[PDB]
């Protein structure tokens, strides 16, 4: 991909635009996001176009190429957009089986991180993405860590929204797949809600709830969660309460998930 072919659009999510891949310079070329940084953040950026290149998931958003000229990273554009905002838009067109196939999905998805030992992080619905009507995608593998063949387990203090964060990782910076399932509980809630901003994750726990964060952590310890949104299935908000369980090694894996998700239709 030469640089010089690549017309700039807008801004999109370091940084993601909307550029034309355009050879032929006549406004006909296909749409692609292309990320870049805008030291160690070198090293950062080219462990994510490392772990992106070597994902191949229906449900992981697809690696193209990287950039070349006078370096970026080449990927998909999905024009539907965040699954957070879709949501929001369509809240009276999706379903709970829709809701279903979605969650499904994202497990799927994460069934095939955790199998490539990746570590995502930064699970929640703003940072999925819409192929159509009947597919979604996880993307911003901004966060992303490869966990060792020796460990299980990987020790970083964070930078996103605390609300996403299993006790763990915000009593100790402790990342696992354990702590993307805890993630997960977070977005069948978000998903359940269709991302409201009065029910939402910042709403609800700053309701519910020394610093902020310590507040939160008294409040998880405590065992108090998240209330089942409104209307939503008991199955799912079962799920959700399994997910949320204290102790990492008794939260349930994707691929236990998965079929029960499946089973939910
Ligand atoms: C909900 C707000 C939002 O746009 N969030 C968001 C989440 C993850 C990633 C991005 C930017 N990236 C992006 C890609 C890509 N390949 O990373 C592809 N297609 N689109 C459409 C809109 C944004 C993106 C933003």
């Amino acid at each position: 991909f030469e640089e010089r072919h690549l017309k700039y659009i807008s801004q999109l999510g370091g940084s993601v635009e909307l550029c034309r891949y355009d050879p032929l310079g006549d406004n006909t070329g296909a749409l692609v996001a292309v990320k870049q940084l805008q030291p160690d953040q070198q090293r950062d950026f080219q462990r994510e176009i490392q772990i992106l290149k070597a994902l191949h998931s229906d449900f992981i958003v697809k690696y193209r190429g990287v950039s070349y000229g006078p370096l970026r990273l080449v990927m998909e554009y999905l024009p539907s957009g965040c699954l957070r905002d879709f949501l929001q838009r369509h809240r009276a067109r999706l379903d709970a089986s829709r809701l279903l196939l979605y969650s499904s999905q994202i497990c799927k998805g994460m069934e095939y991180l955790g199998s490539r030992r990746c570590v995502h992080r930064d699970l929640a619905a703003r940072n999925i993405l819409v192929e159509s009507e009947a597919h979604v995608k996880i993307a911003d593998f901004g966060l992303a860590k490869l966990l060792p063949l020796d460990k299980d387990y990987y020790v970083v203090p964070g930078q996103s929204p605390i609300f996403w964060y299993a006790p763990e990782s915000l009593s100790d910076n402790i990342f696992s797949r354990q702590s993307d399932v805890w993630s997960f509980g977070v977005v069948l809630y978000e998903l359940f809600t269709y991302c409201d901003k009065s029910c939402s994750p910042s709403a609800e726990f700053l309701r519910m709830m020394v610093p902020a964060l310590s507040r939160l952590l008294e409040l998880l310890e405590e065992g108090q969660r998240l209330p089942a949104p409104p209307a939503c299935p008991a199955e799912v908000h079962e799920l959700m309460k399994l997910c949320w369980a204290p102790s990492p090694q008794d939260r349930p894996s994707f691929s236990a998930l998965g079929p029960q998700l499946d089973m939910l239709w």
